[PDB]
């Protein structure tokens, strides 16, 4: 107490200029809490952040502190700032102060049923920010409720760049049940046969399932493992036609594929009966088996279903392509906490 804070025990500093702190929350080595930028007179959210024990957790801690830093848009949340240490020795845990937010998708989904002007909007926003982030080549990878804060105007941030990646389509075939790290419901079906998710495809793919769970209020493709959830995808657009089997020409997902019993594909007007129409053909297109004729973001978002909202003008990319100067992931635990107190220099004074 004399020095640092402590909320519901362990520290949370802020030093001079957050305060009011209030619990917001947690997750996974992290704590989560409101303030007040004293400086902005505005309650900031912080996350406290603690990553140099794991070496994998200072990766994601270092693109996801890149790539925010360096980006800027209205549907992305942003770094307002970072609390650290003076010295690298010193540094035990890092701060990053982001604008607060009232609550995410899944939260919401969990009570509150949406209006289609509140889905159409959402989406909107979804596309809209993933178009900027994809015109930095860079992918999210981990799109999903969770993901999508809210505030109460109803604007949506794209958040949780983590396990983002920079795109690399050359690179992106595997071999069958290639294991994988992002939220298995939102996992396109290529990631169970022979996707590394290294393709732009693999956001859209996501963005789709939460359209529909907009719809629904429910996970579409709720797999209870691995391959489960392919079992749950092709349930309900049925059994791949010889085109898109004959994209994959890695011969054991092909042969798993041609063991299962046919099923076509179940409606979706069926599936969300009192839904809008051109959703759900906007729908269908995002969740496309084959990921090469699946949608693009700019190309959903030219949609009769966003009409009332697509302006291209108004729909940024970014200023050039984002880059990991270490790509291949192998990187030592020091080293990465070296490039962590670089990174979050600009907000140390002196
Ligand atoms: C960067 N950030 C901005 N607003 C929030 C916020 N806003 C409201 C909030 C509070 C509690 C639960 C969910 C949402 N909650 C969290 N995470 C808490 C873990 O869910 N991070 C945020």
């Amino acid at each position: 107490a004399a020095g640092p804070e402590m909320v519901r025990g362990q520290v949370f500093d802020v030093g001079p200029r957050y305060t009011n702190l209030s619990y917001i929350g947690e997750g996974a080595y992290g704590m989560v809490c409101s303030a007040y930028d004293n400086l902005n007179k505005v309650r900031v959210a912080i996350k406290k952040i603690s990553p140099f024990e794991h070496q994998t957790y200072c990766q994601r801690t270092l693109r996801e502190i890149k790539i925010l830093l360096r980006f800027r848009h209205e549907n992305i949340i942003g770094i307002n700032d970072i609390i650290r240490a003076p010295t690298i020795e010193q540094m035990k845990d890092v701060y990053i102060v982001q604008d607060l937010m009232e609550t995410d998708l899944y939260k919401l989904l969990k009570t509150q049923h949406l209006s289609n002007d509140h889905i159409c909007y959402f989406l909107y926003q979804i596309l809209r920010g993933l178009k900027y982030i994809h015109s930095a080549n860079v992918l999210h990878r981990d799109l999903k409720p969770s993901n999508l804060l809210l505030n109460t105007t109803c604007d949506l941030k794209i958040c949780d760049f983590g396990l983002a990646r920079v795109a690399d389509p050359d690179h992106d075939h595997t071999g069958f049940l290639t294991e994988y790290v992002a939220t298995r419901w939102y996992r396109a079906p290529e990631i169970m046969l022979n996707s590394k998710g290294y393709t732009k495809s693999i956001d859209i793919w996501s963005v789709g399932c939460i359209l529909a769970e907009m719809l629904s209020n429910r996970p579409i493709f709720p797999g209870k493992h691995y391959l489960d959830q392919l079992n749950h995808i092709l349930g309900i657009l049925g059994s791949p036609s010889q085109e898109d089997l004959n994209c994959i020409i890695n011969l054991k997902a092909r042969n798993y594929l041609l063991s299962l019993p046919h099923k076509n594909k179940v409606p979706w007007n069926r599936l969300f009966p009192n839904a809008d129409s051109k959703a759900l053909d906007l729908l269908d297109k995002m969740l496309t088996f084959n990921p090469h004729k699946r949608i693009e973001v700019e190309q959903a978002l030219a949609h009769p279903y966003l009409e009332q909202y697509y302006d291209p003008s108004d729909e940024p990319i970014a200023e050039a392509p984002f880059k990991f100067d270490m790509e291949l992931d192998d990187l030592p635990k020091e080293k990465l906490k070296e490039l962590i107190f670089e990174e979050t220099a600009r907000f140390q004074p002196g």
